């Protein structure tokens, strides 16, 4: 289908972004509530039987020089259990970033942009 769902992780909300690849477009989707990182599962669920995604992308927050940060081990367990979970493809995407509704989303609507400009 060329159609992908991105996950921003965080401890309080989850950011989520819908991407086509036959237009080359990412947009946002009501961010999702999480309790210490977990959400309700049916949400993600919903989702995924909604969009059939080829695929979905989490993203691995890291620090410029790409070691690890707070969030990082939390990222990846979630990015585990929706694989495990739902048996859909998952893959981590390198957030390498620096200290400088679907609003709470934006952050998931660049993971999946950079993720298509960067050619996967």
């Amino acid at each position: 289908s060329g159609t992908l769902l991105a996950f921003d992780f965080g401890t309080k909300s989850i950011g989520v972004a819908v991407g086509q690849r036959i237009t080359g477009t990412a947009r946002p989707l009501p961010a999702i509530k999480a309790q210490d990182g977990t959400p309700d599962w049916n949400i993600i669920e919903r989702l995924l039987k909604e969009w059939q995604p080829d695929e979905i992308i989490v993203g691995l927050p890291l620090n410029m020089d790409g070691t690890e940060q707070p969030l990082t081990a939390r990222a990846r367990k979630f990015a585990n259990r929706i694989h495990g979970r739902f048996g859909v493809e998952v893959k981590l995407h390198d957030e390498r970033l620096s200290t400088v509704g679907k609003v709470d989303s934006a952050s998931a609507v660049i993971i999946l942009e950079s993720y298509f400009e960067q050619g996967y």
